[PDB]
DNA sequence: GTCGG
DNA sequence: GCTGATGCGC
DNA sequence: CCGACGCGCATCAGC
């Protein structure tokens, strides 16, 4: 963190342009000067310094001239003092409510967590599962306890069918020391880029993890999908263990691995990997790497056995999930 | 907001 | 009641 | 200097 007055101005003002602005690409810009400074080495010293790399440009040079000369950007005070950008901003804390939502809420004077009490007949499921975990979301998930859950979500996966195979990613997988949710990958012989599908492979995995009173809470559902919240087991009286927000994705067996490469991320790292595979004359999804046409159009899925192929496809050198945290 | 074209 | 349109979070 | 940088699910506006 020799940059960490930097990046968290960048992250700030990235927010900024995602829930206020709707500038998702601008959001995108703020985060990857953040990314590629927090990979700087040196404490940058001026903003010229920090133009050198790709992603910092004048504009960003300027605000970290300022920034270094007066200890704060007057661009974020008026923000943080401009009552529609501060409202906005906080309700897009609460799932479920995203910038559009946010931005409408508050041009009818809901702005507040009290608001949304006051008007929750206004809200859909999600939201209202969101303002009931409001503070439990934002908490972040020790590994210690990442680690508790994976057992519980692997043991109660093999007590289904012994052939599936749940596999915790995200920035678990990349070895962090807690966690802003979980993130499952799941998989099962029986289905694959064909089989003429099987129905419910998520549904009897999602229904048991719910018999044992892990998964309380479901946010959408879905045959290849799930987004829910769980809970540790509490005790028999003591402290209750906060609500967790989790991910269930089936994925078809043989995209197993290009599907544990995106889930595990992270998510910079998989934007980076994309254009790279791409100035290589390849293209990288979630489920597939292909090779592109002469013309432009990708060609068949090539085969993968391994995230390593992946990275050899496109000249790169494997890294290790604990160092793809960008 | 950035940078390759 | 249906569905194209859009929002949401990843 | 211009302009590229999406998916699986839920909901509801316009019929
Ligand atoms: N828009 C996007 N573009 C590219 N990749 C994207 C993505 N959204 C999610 N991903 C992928 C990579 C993340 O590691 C992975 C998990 O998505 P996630 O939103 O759970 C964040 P994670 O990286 O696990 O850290 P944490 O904050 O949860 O602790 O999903
Ligand atoms: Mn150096
Ligand atoms: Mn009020
Ligand atoms: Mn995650
Ligand atoms: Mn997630
Ligand atoms: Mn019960
Ligand atoms: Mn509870
Ligand atoms: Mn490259
Ligand atoms: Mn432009
Ligand atoms: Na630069
Ligand atoms: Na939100
Ligand atoms: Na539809």
């Amino acid at each position: 963190t020799l940059n960490g007055g930097i990046t968290d101005m960048l992250t700030e003002l990235a927010n900024f342009e995602k829930n206020v602005s709707q500038a998702i690409h601008k959001y995108n810009a703020y985060r990857k000067a953040a990314s590629v400074i927090a990979k700087y080495p040196h404490k940058i010293k001026s903003g010229a310094e920090a133009k050198k790399l790709p992603g910092v440009g004048t504009k960003i040079a300027e605000k970290i001239d300022e920034f270094l000369a007066t200890g704060k950007l007057r661009k974020l005070e008026k923000i943080r003092q401009d009552d529609t950008s501060s409202s906005i901003n906080f309700l897009t804390r609460v799932s479920g409510i995203g910038p559009s939502a946010a931005r409408k809420f508050v041009d009818e004077g809901i702005k507040t967590l009290e608001d949304l009490r006051k008007n929750e007949d206004k809200l859909n499921h999600h939201q209202r599962i969101g303002l009931k975990y409001f503070g439990d979301f934002e908490k972040r998930i020790p590994r210690e306890e990442m680690l508790q859950m994976q057992d519980i979500v692997l043991n109660e996966v093999k007590k289904v069918d012994s052939e599936y195979i749940a596999t915790v990613c995200g920035s678990f997988r990349r070895g962090a020391e807690s966690s802003g949710d979980m993130d499952v990958l799941l998989t099962h012989p029986s289905f694959t880029s064909e089989s003429t599908k099987q129905p419910k492979l998520l549904h009897q995995v999602v229904e048991q993890l719910q018999k044992v009173h892990f998964i309380t809470d479901t946010l959408s559902k879905g045959e290849t999908k799930f987004m829910g919240v769980c809970q540790l087991p509490s005790k028999n009286d003591e402290k209750e263990y906060p609500h967790r927000r989790i991910d269930i994705r089936l994925i078809p067996k043989d995209q197993y691995y290009c599907g544990v490469l995106y889930f595990t991320g992270s998510d910079i790292f998989n934007k980076n990997m994309r254009a790279h595979a791409l100035e290589k004359g390849f293209t990288i999804n979630e489920y597939t790497i292909r090779p592109l046409g002469v013309t432009g159009v990708a060609g068949e899925p090539l085969p993968v056995d391994s995230e390593k192929d992946i990275f050899d496809y496109i000249q790169w050198k494997y890294r290790e999930p604990k160092d793809r945290s960008e």
